[PDB]
């Protein structure tokens, strides 16, 4: 099993677009921010539970800067064909500050043991996928100065 993830970082339900990210007002960010995030997933295991663990970190000159300012753990089902969209609803998000830029990034962990690392034909390692890039203008949220 080795899968892909995508994601799209969605804020009071505007998603990032390709070449945009997401704007958010100064004002909105002090208000707090509803974000959302949708991964969507490839080479999955068809019907398996995998624990999903979403971060949004700050981002300046295309690294995370400190710790996460929220996670989010659930559980998903891949769909029959491995392949689907899953959303990560993170709530209202506080304390994004105006000027920076904030990144989504996501690990699917199986919770089953599905992948062969050491090659007698026996699961031993979850399935893991992770989308983790500083620089994903679709995971990006912007808020104005
Ligand atoms: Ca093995």
């Amino acid at each position: 099993p080795k899968g892909k993830l995508a994601t799209t970082v969605s804020v009071g339900g505007v998603k990032a677009s390709v070449g945009g990210g997401v704007r958010v007002t100064s004002a909105q960010a002090g208000a707090g921010v509803d974000v959302a995030d949708t991964i969507a997933y490839t080479g999955l295991v068809a019907g398996e539970a995998y624990s999903v663990s979403g971060s949004l970190f700050e981002v300046a000159d295309g690294r995370t800067v400190g710790d996460a300012i929220v996670t989010k753990t659930e559980q998903f089902t891949a769909s029959d064909s491995g392949a689907g969209e899953w959303t990560v609803e993170f709530g209202r998000v506080a304390g994004l500050e105006p000027g920076k830029q904030y990144v989504v990034f996501e690990t699917a962990t199986s919770v089953k043991d599905l992948v062969d690392t050491d090659g007698d034909d026996v699961p031993d390692a979850a399935q893991v996928e992770k989308h983790e890039d500083p620089n994903d203008a679709s995971q990006t949220v912007v808020v104005e100065e």
